[PDB]
């Protein structure tokens, strides 16, 4: 809210916000995705009211859930080990997953990245956990610092809760590649570790199926897995909460049990029914055209911010300054840490109006081939 409100009353012309935390196109703009638009015409055409679903609609929505995480034809969606609860309410998947696993164990501690975004520690410290974190982000490689992270989930006690981000890592933009995601699995098994998947970004990364590489990789491990979908960004709908939680469990006597306490949970806590943004999500992600749609439009959406990566490694470059910036092609999703400091920051909002996170976090999503050198020469002078 505060650096936006400092922005958004910048009166310079060539002024940039790269601290926002959602996706634009080459034009500056939000999109509107043809799958919502149409989605949308399609219910105003029929006549029915905004948060409208058909009588199978939840259902429908659970199971196209569990495919995107799991895919099309998995055999734990075959044993019946996989239990899905809608978070189409503005209750989102991680507080509905935070106060289920405080009913199974309230003494747990939580594990989140150093550093992680705001909202999974205030979530759940607020929740009553003792929150800590691990060994994560690598300020001297601009990578992971992956022998810190596994010495410290070697340490944790049984129960413990680790928060794990699937892909698009928020705020630096650093993912695991799957030797790391192995050895993590292992640890998790080995330690009796809760893993609680974070896949929020599910197609800005690599792609839809190859984002959801973490959550495949744990589910075969023969343990139970908590997942926190959420849709909000890659539907482009600001402010939405809108996704499910689901839960892969080691047996089908595991998930008829987990599903019984999630149901009383959920039933004792809140019924939220779906909100105007829940049900478009439900829609399209219930009819393959419109799915199909969603499906392309991601796939630009994550194109062009591969452009804008690549883009600003040349023009970073092209400026003549002398630092490496190869990092911002490895890093993944809608941000990267720039590796500024926040002296650095300072100047480049106070000397250029090029708006970054004090941490020195940007949103490379909203670059665009007008903004560019503007970005990359103010940076250079700054550096």
């Amino acid at each position: 809210l505060g650096l936006n409100e400092a922005f958004n009353a910048d009166t310079r012309p060539t002024k940039v916000n790269l601290g926002v935390g959602v996706y634009t196109n080459e034009d500056g703009k939000i999109p509107l995705l043809r799958a919502v638009r149409d989605a949308e015409k399609a219910r105003v055409e029929a006549g029915l009211p905004r948060g409208y679903l058909p009588i199978d609609g939840i259902a429908a929505y659970d199971a196209s859930v569990q495919k995107l995480l799991l895919g099309d034809d998995s055999p734990l969606i075959a044993a019946g080990r996989v239990v899905t609860a809608q978070a189409l309410g503005g209750t989102g998947a991680l507080k509905i997953g935070a106060d289920f696993l405080r009913t199974l164990n309230p003494k747990a501690k939580v594990a989140i990245s150093d550093p992680s975004w705001e909202n999974h520690r205030a979530l759940f410290d607020m929740a009553g956990f003792e929150v800590v974190a691990y060994p994560y982000y690598d300020a001297k490689t601009n990578g992971v610092n992956f022998d810190g992270m596994l010495a410290a989930l070697n340490g944790y006690e049984p129960g413990t809760i680790v928060v794990l981000h699937a892909c698009c890592h928020n705020p630096t933009g650093v993912d695991l590649n799957d030797a790391q995601w192995a050895q993590v699995v292992e640890v998790v098994k080995a330690r009796r570790l809760v893993p609680f998947l974070d896949i929020a970004y599910q197609g800005f990364g690599e792609s839809i199926e190859a984002d959801a590489a973490a959550v495949r990789l744990f589910a075969a491990a023969n343990l139970n897995v908590f997942v926190s979908s959420s849709f909000s960004k890659s539907f482009s709908l600001y402010g939405e909460r809108v996704g499910a939680l689901s839960i892969i469990t080691d047996s089908k006597d595991e998930a008829a049990r987990v599903l019984s306490q999630l149901k009383r949970v959920i039933r004792t806590n809140y019924s939220n029914p779906p909100t105007h943004g829940g049900a478009i999500v439900a829609a399209v992600l219930a009819s393959p055209e419109l799915r199909a749609s969603w499906v392309q439009e991601l796939g630009e959406m994550r194109d062009r911010i591969r452009a804008m990566r690549n883009g600003l490694v040349e023009r970073l470059k092209a400026a003549g300054i002398e630092r490496d910036f190869s990092f911002i092609n490895a890093q993944r999703g809608m941000f990267s840490y720039s590796g500024l400091t926040s002296a650095q920051v300072d100047r480049l909002r106070e000397e250029f109006g090029i708006y970054a996170v004090s941490t020195g976090r940007i949103c490379v999503a909203a670059l665009n081939t007008r903004n560019l050198d503007v970005v990359a020469n103010a940076i250079a002078a700054v550096l």
